[PDB]
């Protein structure tokens, strides 16, 4: 297994996958890494096992299709796994818990978003649909958007919602075009 911890990139105390060098802090791990279970696999694992369980799974879909899908187990995981992608990126500690908004020229959002807020919805099940948890994952980089205004740290909402962007189409299997 690898030393460091596959979201954050340090060391600590590791739990480790058993079909797959990955390892994670507990709470890194979404979901949080489990008491028991021997042998134990992690979510990269676990979304593989999807796939090649329904290889069809990877056709193209329409992103509209996607996001009216009801939250049934493989898509509460694949959530799961998209908000991981996201917290992999270490320019996500700017979105990771809650913001506050006093910026002479700027107003906050109506309605603020951050990604520890998102997981905690994940945890307690509160998205009945793909769609709650798409809009909630935009909302956060569009907040971050329209209150930096034309700071150049609009543009780090830029960035961490392009890795969400590619990971959405990718896990989602989302239909490429030009
Ligand atoms: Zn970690
Ligand atoms: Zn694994
Ligand atoms: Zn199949």
């Amino acid at each position: 297994n690898s030393n460091i911890c596959e979201v954050c990139n340090k060391w600590g105390r590791l739990f480790c996958c058993d079909t797959c060098p990955r390892s994670f802090h507990e709470h890194c791990h979404i979901p949080s890494v489990e008491a028991n279970k021997n042998p134990w696999s992690c979510i990269f694992c676990r979304i593989k096992t999807i796939q090649e369980r329904c290889p069809e799974s990877q056709s193209g879909h329409q992103e509209s299709e996607v996001l009216m899908r009801q939250m049934l187990p493989e898509e509460q995981l694949k959530c799961e796994f998209l908000l991981l992608k996201v917290y992999c990126d270490s320019k996500s500690c700017f979105f990771a818990s809650e913001p506050y908004y006093n910026r002479e020229g700027s107003q906050g959002p109506q309605k603020p978003m951050w990604l520890n807020k998102v997981k905690t919805s994940l945890n307690e099940q509160m998205y009945t649909r793909v769609e709650g948890f798409v809009q909630d994952m935009r909302l956060i980089f569009h907040n971050h958007k329209e209150f930096y205004r034309e700071d150049k740290f609009t543009r780090l909402g830029i960035q961490v919602q392009d890795i969400f962007e590619k990971n959405f189409r990718n896990i989602f299997a989302i239909q490429e075009t030009s």
